[PDB]
């Protein structure tokens, strides 16, 4: 038993629930909950933005010594850094920006960083500004991942197509 609620359960281990991922957080204090990050973890816009804006920026300030000690991820990688005071950690996973032009086969290997994490707080990789298909996405988030994944999506209009057109 967790605390997650008001989700829809869409298989024996992928849930979903029409929420802001930021007062998700803040709620549930989840152990783990997943950024839609950057190869180079500036958090400017989109889930990334909301999350920094939420952390006062601290979120930026450990990334950006990330960065500094590591260089950039790979396009379907992630990082596990703070979750300041929205999670114990948070999985920054980088799927496939579209708008820049990468490959979208990229997203399923993105999506295999939640594996490693037995429950998980998650938006969507790929979706929103990063502009690929949220059918898709769902899609291969359900043919992906094996742990337990909680999907928090923003968009209400969404999250109902998303619902209705599940197969
Ligand atoms: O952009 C957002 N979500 C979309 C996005 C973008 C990028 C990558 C994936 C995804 C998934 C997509 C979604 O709707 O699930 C987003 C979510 C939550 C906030 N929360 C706040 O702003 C708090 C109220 C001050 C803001 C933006």
């Amino acid at each position: 038993v967790n605390s997650f609620s008001g989700y829809l359960k869409l298989t024996d281990n992928v849930y979903i629930k029409n929420a802001d991922i930021v007062e998700e957080a803040k709620k549930v204090k989840p152990t783990v909950v997943v950024n839609a990050a950057n190869v180079y973890l500036k958090h400017g816009g989109g889930v990334a933005g909301a999350l920094n804006k939420a952390t006062n920026n601290a979120m930026q300030v450990e990334s950006d010594d990330y960065i500094a000690t590591n260089g950039p991820l790979k396009v379907g990688g992630s990082c596990v850094l703070s979750g300041h005071n929205l999670a114990k950690h948070c999985l920054h996973v980088v799927g496939p920006n579209v708008n820049k032009g990468e490959d979208i086969q990229l997203l399923k290997s993105a999506y295999e960083n939640f594996n490693q994490h037995e429950v998980l707080l998650a938006p969507l990789l790929s979706a929103g500004i990063f502009g690929a298909d949220p059918i898709h996405s769902l899609r291969v988030c359900v043919d992906t991942v094996r742990t337990n994944v909680y999907l928090a999506v923003f968009d209400k209009n969404l999250y109902d197509k998303l619902v209705s057109s599940f197969l």
